């Protein structure tokens, strides 16, 4: 039933493709949230050539080390408790630093080794980071800290890089460049969108997440293959039933789809209890034996119903592709009006993980 | 302190008892499919040794239960997907639904060391799984003649619209079910949460509570589990990781979708759609910080959610956040987000820590 198939060859291709688009920049492969659904630890072991791995939280970084990953790991949101710092230091984790608590803990600690730090600037997203009017003094303190390995590096993040007509990205960049002028540290602002559409945003390090897995960061119906990146994940399953159904007959909860002809319906061992979106409407495409058929009626917790046709020869046990070869996850996102980020990431533990190539 | 689902075992024990009170002559299939609706498959079964059976979606789930030392009957609600599984099903004493010719034939043909208990699945208008009325009679008779099937054969079905008491579909499913079961031996089951709570003439021999067992309403009518005397089981909790100044006219989050009308303080929660919190949440969805309600502002992101705390708010990094739980029913989050409560509780990721209390 519900299996996630992760293509190791597509992953390696994608990193090397992204090196070619930003060839003067180092790569933090962003692998937080179980590597956007593809598997934290297996994704990292597929990519030895990364210059670092990026995570959201310290626990993710420790999971990497527990599985034998020795590469530098960047804590994108820094650390949430002052007692974390000896572990961070001894693990050689690079840490973002974005608030007073973290900075004060760095100043007051006594650590066996200094830690590499990326100071986070709020250039416009207004999520994490030090606002421009607090930044020089916050920076100056970091440069004066024995527990911080000089130089201090500088990181920000784009809020609207997927909308080039906007002008938000160029403002974010001017705040960034203004602050960076005359400082020695490395600089990083671009994730998938910056790498693809803003070559003046590449600087020393870039940070691919979504494009590394061969899925587009943009909402214009582009797919990773538009950018020469190969889709990594297939979500697949099989039919468990093929049944007769009649004209005028509803299917599923609320009877939300009614058949206008006699037909055969298929039942897929996949639902929202696996991660598949309950917001997917009737007519959403699935592939059965490599041909597109439509979802009919509401998605259920463990089952989806599709219309196969009145004399279709599909059988229980036949392969189904929710997204993969012939059906990019961006096309599912468009039809369901869910971010492709969320579709690939918000899958449950019920799905089996399979690795190929 | 980070993304954590707290499971209140006392609430769970109460709910099963409370449901027995509402269906006093009926045995209980505790439905624990999809990791017990997000609450933990094995731990939820461990909390409920009073259940008469456990109900799962797939053979793999049943086996996991056996693997963690659960010994009670397990019902395979969808049956089995490969004939080669029948020996395992016999020897684990799983009960299985049977809904198609493939399964029927597999039982007729197999040589098993012990027969298996069977619930014949009747399609009564859901049109998802099950044998149709015009086929069901011959299919039934074949099950009564199979030496690999315990007699009598039991009969199951499931409602499509039990959550609309104004509507006639439930009464038409019942009449179809009642016609078929006239004069047959063996146990009858058609009610799950909706059926149990609203339709007492559907209770029959076995009822199969899912969502209401976890203290969550199966309706989209503003009712909560507490409306029916069931106590919420799950709390989705986390922490603030930042409290930040913010100015009038400044937007927050991706696409700058929310702009503050005043200077304020923002809080950032260690929670996002990579944990299972729905990206769909609009600005103004409630979150509890230090017990009090504050609105989501800007888009839910993969690992973080931003909330608007107010300009001299004294919340700090490290303080507790409740996404749903005590003081904030998941049904409220369902309604504000236009997500089904089912999906909300169930579609969490493996990054969430599980903790069990009482
Ligand atoms: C600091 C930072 N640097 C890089 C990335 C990778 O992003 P892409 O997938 O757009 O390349 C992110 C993640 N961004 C979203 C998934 P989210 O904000 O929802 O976590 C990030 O936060
Ligand atoms: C046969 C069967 N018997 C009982 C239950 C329990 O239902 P409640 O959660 O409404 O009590 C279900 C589950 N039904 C939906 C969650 P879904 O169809 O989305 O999986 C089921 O399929």
């Amino acid at each position: 039933a519900a299996t996630v198939v992760i293509n190791r060859r597509a992953l390696r291709h994608n990193l090397q493709r992204l090196r070619e688009l930003a060839p003067a920049s180092k790569m933090v492969a962003v692998v937080k949230a179980n590597a956007y659904g593809h598997g934290l630890l297996e994704t990292a072991r597929t990519l030895p050539d990364a210059d670092a791995f990026g995570v959201a939280r310290l626990e993710e970084a420790l999971r990497l080390r527990a599985g034998g990953i020795t590469k530098p790991v960047l804590l994108l949101e820094g650390f949430f408790d002052a007692r974390d710092l000896p572990t961070i230091s001894a693990q050689h984790f690079h840490t973002a630093v974005h608030n007073e608590e973290q900075l004060a803990a760095l100043e007051e600690a006594s650590l066996d080794e200094p830690v590499t730090v990326w100071m986070k600037l709020d250039t416009g997203m207004h999520r994490l980071g030090v606002r421009p009017e607090q930044a020089e003094a916050f920076y100056h303190r970091l440069t004066q800290c024995k527990n911080v390995r000089q130089p201090v590096n500088i990181v920000s993040h784009f809020a609207r890089a997927d909308e080039p007509k906007c002008g938000a990205t160029e403002k974010q960049l001017a705040i960034f460049n203004t602050f960076c002028e005359g400082k020695p540290g490395q600089r990083s602002i671009a994730a998938s969108g910056g790498i693809l559409l803003w070559p003046q945003s590449h600087f020393d390090w870039v940070r691919p997440g979504i494009i590394l897995y061969g899925v587009s960061p943009l909402e214009d119906r582009s797919t990773g293959a538009d950018f020469g990146c190969q889709p990594v994940m297939s979500l697949t399953s099989s039919l468990i039933a093929v049944r007769e159904h009649k004209a005028g007959e509803p299917v599923g909860y609320g009877g939300t789809w009614v058949s206008e002809r006699d037909t055969r319906l298929g039942v897929v061992a996949m639902g929202f209890g696996d991660g598949y979106p309950r917001a997917a409407p009737s007519g959403t495409p699935v592939l059965v034996n490599g041909r597109e058929v439509p979802i009919v009626g509401r998605v259920a917790m463990d089952m989806i119903c599709v219309d196969l046709g009145p004399q279709a020869q599909d059988k229980a046990g036949d392969p189904v592709i929710l997204w993969g070869e012939g059906l990019p996850v961006e096309r599912i996102a468009e039809m369901t009006k869910v971010s492709a980020y969320e579709l690939i990431t918000r899958l449950t533990s019920r799905v089996a993980m399979k690795y190929v190539d």
